[PDB]
């Protein structure tokens, strides 16, 4: 299969890139440097990570010592939602550039739909447990980061988290300047996506899918929570193609016509979510894949549920 994908600002995107959410500031420098050397060339980063100065050394390291250029790697960072002022957008793009030890962004996306009041906390929240908003309508947000794209600071600019009326309400913007390249939604078999997924392909958006292992190492998780590593059907299917449960999981949103974004730290797992170029799913093991869906998500942002933009009371 080929290795990247075409996305509407003209660039190519490598459908296969390593996560770095709960990467340890003490180990993902090895990560992203082993991640480079076994072949991968899209990292996703974000500022609410807290590690991308790490991210960054490891970028820097191969980049000096001539392992990849610049112009071979495509690295994705998200705006935090404290930052959806449109005076804020500018110096957060260009913290994470300085973090991240480069001169551009490969992709930039708003890392949520809602914006939430500025100040040094990531979550502001009040006393009954929900987020305290800012009044910063998202289309002002698109405006300011359409801006980072006109001044050379991002290559392609993009959404995560956005459902299908929000993404209607950015390609319906008055005075839209530059559509979204990429929505990064999570995507796997028991959240699989349809509706979204084409909508978006059907405009022309490329979909990245997020925890397509389940997220395993996810904070909240609670031993009744379901297991796509360990489910039995999961695993039948990577037994018959002599692959691992994760090579399957990493392929089958890859023959969807996704970008996909595995995590690890681990040196043996980083090679071997790599290789996934070699075997092919069948239409019925993708469709049994898809059968599998119960609408579970890793990732449900429990403390915004009454922000006006919350995302996941819409059916898709
Ligand atoms: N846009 C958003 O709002 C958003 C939200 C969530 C995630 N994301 C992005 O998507 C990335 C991936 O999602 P995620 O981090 O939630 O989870 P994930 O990639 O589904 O799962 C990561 C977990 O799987 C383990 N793992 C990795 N490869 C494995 C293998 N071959 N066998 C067994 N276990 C394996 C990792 O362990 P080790 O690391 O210990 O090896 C870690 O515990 C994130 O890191 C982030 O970059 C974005
Ligand atoms: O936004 C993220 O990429 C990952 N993340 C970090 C904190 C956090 C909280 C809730 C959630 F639903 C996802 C979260
Ligand atoms: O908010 C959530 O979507 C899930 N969640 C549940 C407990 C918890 C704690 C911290 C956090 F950052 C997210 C959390």
């Amino acid at each position: 299969m080929a290795s990247r994908i075409l996305l509407n600002n003209g660039a190519k995107m490598p459908i296969l890139g390593l996560g770095t959410w709960k990467s340890p500031p003490g180990q993902v420098t090895e990560a992203v440097k082993v991640a480079i050397d076994v072949g991968y060339r899209h990292i996703d980063c974000a500022h609410v990570y807290q590690n991308e100065n790490e991210v960054g050394v490891a970028i820097q390291e191969k980049l000096r010592e001539q392992v990849v250029k610049r112009e071979e790697l495509f690295i994705v960072s998200k705006l935090w939602c404290t930052y959806h002022e449109k005076g804020l957008v500018k110096g957060a793009c260009q913290k994470t550039l300085s973090d991240l030890k480069l001169d551009y962004l490969d992709l930039y996306l708003i890392h949520w739909p809602t914006g939430f009041k500025p100040g040094k906390e990531f979550f502001p929240l009040d006393e009954s447990g929900n987020v305290v908003p800012s009044d910063t309508n998202i289309l002002d947000t698109w405006a300011a980061m359409e801006e980072l794209v006109d001044e050379g600071l991002v290559k392609a600019i993009g959404i995560s988290n956005f459902n299908h009326l929000q993404v209607e309400m950015i390609l319906n913007k008055p005075g839209l300047k530059y559509k979204p390249a990429v929505n990064q939604i999570e995507c796997h078999p028991y959240l699989t996506q349809e509706k979204l997924i084409q909508y978006c392909q059907s405009k022309g958006i490329v979909v990245t899918a997020y925890s397509p292992l389940g997220s395993p190492d996810r904070p909240w998780a609670k031993p009744e929570d379901p297991s796509l590593l360990e489910d039995p059907r999961i695993k039948a299917i990577a037994a018959k193609h002599n692959k691992t449960t994760a090579q399957v999981l990493i392929r089958f949103p890859m023959q969807r016509n996704l970008v996909v974004i595995p995590k690890s730290v681990t040196p043996e797992r980083i090679a071997e979510n790599f290789k996934v170029f070699d075997f092919e799913l069948s239409s019925q093991d993708m469709t049994t894949l898809l059968s599998y869906n119960r609408n579970w998500r890793v990732c449900a942002l429990l403390s915004c549920t009454s922000h006006k933009d919350y995302p996941f009371h819409e059916e898709f």
